[PDB]
This record gives C-alpha cells, structure tokens and sequence, in this order.
C-alpha cells in the first residue's frame, strides 16, 4: 500500500499568533531533541513504504514525527503551546503502540520523550 499522505503544516485559514512558550518549543525543545543521537528515526515520517511495513498505518491512525511539529511551529500553526505537547506525546504513543516494551526503538524513545519531559518543566510562564 501507499503512505497517507503528511499531516497538515500548514493552513491559511488557521489563525496564527506568537507566543513565549511556542518560541520555547521551537529554539529550545525541539532544537534539543532534533540533535539527539537517538532522534534520526523520529525526523520525518515513518515512510512505510520504503522501510516495508505494510501494517504501519493500519495501527497508526494518527501519525505524527518531529519534521512535521517543526513545520507546524515554522508557520506558525499552532495557536497553544498544548497542541504542540499533543503532538509530541502523539508521537511517542504511536512509537510505544507499534512496537513493544523493551525493543531498541523503544528505548530511544524512551529517551526523548524523558528529555523532552525535562524542557517542558522549564517551559516559561505564558506571557
Ligand atoms: C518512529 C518509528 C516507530 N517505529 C518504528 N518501528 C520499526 C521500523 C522499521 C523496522 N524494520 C523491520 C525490519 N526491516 C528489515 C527493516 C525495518 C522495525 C520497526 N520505526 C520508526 N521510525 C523509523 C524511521 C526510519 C527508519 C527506521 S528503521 O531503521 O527501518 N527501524 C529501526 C531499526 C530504527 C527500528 C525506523
């Protein structure tokens, strides 16, 4: 089968504002993770096709990678910073769903998301 096509980065009839925590999560949380030793397979989407899993996206009805958040944050997609952690937290679910407890892309995951948890307790008061 073909891959869907990506999620949504951008949509001119979304209304669009900056905030102190969006900055955040683009310069500093995302930036961070992005440069992980364990963040490659967490860039873009999974390409179901090219890695030869043909159950991918019947598991995964909702998928979500790095690339497409750092797009969204780029154009100014999202108008609270919640809906960025959404996506994260999207992203590590559907990691910890499609695979199982213990494997190695787990593990990496696992270490994201315990970084990405630490920035997000630094994440500044809504100015
Ligand atoms: C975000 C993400 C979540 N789950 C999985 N699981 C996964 C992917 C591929 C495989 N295989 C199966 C065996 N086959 C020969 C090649 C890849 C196994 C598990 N892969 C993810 N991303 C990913 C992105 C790019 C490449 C790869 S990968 O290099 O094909 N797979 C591992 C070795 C990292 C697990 C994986």
């Amino acid at each position: 089968s073909m891959n869907p096509p990506p999620p949504e980065t951008s949509n001119p009839n979304k209304p669009k504002r900056q905030t102190n925590q969006l900055q955040y999560l683009l310069r500093v949380v995302l930036k961070t993770l992005w440069k992980h030793q364990f963040a490659w397979p967490f860039q873009q989407p999974v390409d179901a096709v090219k890695l030869n899993l043909p159950d991918y996206y019947k598991i995964i009805k909702t998928p979500m990678d790095m690339g497409t958040i750092k797009k969204r944050l780029e154009n100014n997609y999202y108008w609270n910073a919640q809906e960025c952690i959404q996506d994260f937290n999207t992203m590590f679910t559907n990691c910890y769903i499609y695979n199982k407890p213990g494997d190695d892309i787990v593990l990496m995951a696992e270490a994201l998301e315990k970084l990405f948890l630490q920035k997000i307790n630094e994440l500044p008061t809504e100015e």
